[PDB]
């Protein structure tokens, strides 16, 4: 929730329009209830964020947070190959940085295929 809120502040900071207050961000905390149980939480809530702050963004930013919430939930939830493969293809995406996810992990594969046929918006 730290993290969310933190994200979510950030993307406040580059529009006086997309600013967060802490009121709504708790008020869907509690939807997360209203509507492995602590993993069933979390994922609620990374739901329920999106679903509920995504409208207040337009085109640009709702990407932006989809990659950032998917990368916040599956970078501490997964392995470390798998977080490195996914900072690998955030890499290649930006221009930043080249090279090759070892895959063995169809999802990243997928991405990949993605990639490698210039398919960037998908």
């Amino acid at each position: 929730s730290v993290k969310i809120f933190s994200m979510l502040e950030k993307f406040g900071q580059f529009h006086w329009f997309y600013g967060i207050s802490i009121g709504q961000f708790l008020s869907c905390f509690k939807r997360v209830f209203i509507k492995t149980r602590v993993d069933e939480i979390l994922w609620l809530l990374y739901q329920e964020v999106y679903c509920q702050f995504s409208t207040a963004l337009d085109k640009k930013f709702k990407m932006i947070m989809a990659m950032t919430m998917f990368c916040l939930y599956k970078f501490d939830i997964e392995s470390e190959q798998y977080k490195e493969a996914v900072l690998t293809m955030i890499g290649v995406l930006s221009e930043s940085s080249d090279g090759v996810p070892k895959l063995t992990n169809d999802d990243l594969r997928y991405l990949w295929d993605y990639v490698t046929t210039k398919s960037y918006i998908s």
